[PDB]
């Protein structure tokens, strides 16, 4: 229906978004930078995570219960929760690059060679991957919870259904660490990028608002409403609107970070 189509059209834009990302990077010998190296690795994991989770979850929420088999369930959440938490890292490692040019800018290159980069992208698909398979490989999601999962006999659906403490953890972890860096990062450079015109005169807040506002907007709302409901009357049907705008945000990821800018275009667009 509506929400058929429409949610095929955004896995769809997110593969193709992502491979053209990461076609002009690999052997383009004019494009040879460690910053580079993030946003291929950002296409990468918004790729795979488009192509295997959003079909398996645009199959579940067309519906009311899963089928696939259990064996299965626990493995697919674990991939989905792994891939995302690795999309809001790598925002934020970007964040810290562009932090190091405005403002240490003689000394950048050094700090920001590839070495750093490498690590810099380990760490992001590491930590992410093991502490979403571990917790749920280890019936952790529920831990004094057990019996709601009542929602998961006859529902037998995949939520993630979080314990109490369950909700602050992984939401604090995700979206606190990784939401705090960055509204930091940007608020510098705002006041910096803007004073500057001031010397020049005698653009900053369209580009820096743009970047966050995006992010939050399909972030906290999922979110917030993580935390809360182990405080149930959350229902069934709405909670789930909000998956899918997280989904939605990886797709402009592509958009924001590598097209809005003209060495891609020119590149691209030879
Ligand atoms: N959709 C999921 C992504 C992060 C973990 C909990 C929700």
């Amino acid at each position: 229906a509506s929400l058929y189509s429409l949610m095929s059209l955004i896995i769809l834009a997110t593969l193709v978004g992502n491979l053209i990302v990461i076609i002009s990077i690999s052997h383009f010998k004019q494009l040879h930078t460690p910053t580079n190296w993030l946003l291929h690795s950002m296409a990468i994991v918004d790729f795979l995570l488009g192509c295997l989770i959003m079909p398996c979850s645009m199959v579940r929420t067309v519906e009311r219960c899963w089928y696939f088999g259990e064996i299965l369930c626990k493995v697919h959440t674990s991939t989905d929760i792994m891939l995302s938490s690795a999309s809001i890292f790598h925002l934020a490692f970007i964040s810290i690059d562009r932090y190091c040019a405005v403002c240490d800018p003689l000394r950048y290159k050094a700090k920001i060679n590839i070495s750093t980069i490498l690590v810099m992208i380990l760490v992001s698909w590491s930590l992410p991957a093991v502490y979403a398979f571990g917790m749920i490989f280890l019936e952790l999601n529920l831990k004094g919870v057990e019996e709601l999962y009542s929602q998961v006999s006859d529902l037998g659906g995949c939520s993630p259904f979080f314990s109490k403490v369950s909700g602050v953890l992984a939401f604090m972890t995700s979206f606190y660490i990784p939401g705090s860096v960055m509204l930091f990062v940007y608020y510098r450079i705002y006041f910096i990028a803007k004073g500057q015109a001031r010397s020049i005169n005698r653009k900053a807040a369209k580009t820096l608002g743009i970047m966050v506002g995006v992010f939050l907007v399909c972030w906290c709302p999922f979110f917030l409403c993580t935390v809360l409901d182990p405080f149930y009357v959350i229902p069934p049907s709405l909670n789930d609107a909000l998956y899918w705008f997280g989904y939605l945000n990886s797709a402009l990821n592509p958009m924001v970070y590598a097209f809005f800018y003209p060495w891609f275009r020119r590149a691209l667009k030879m």
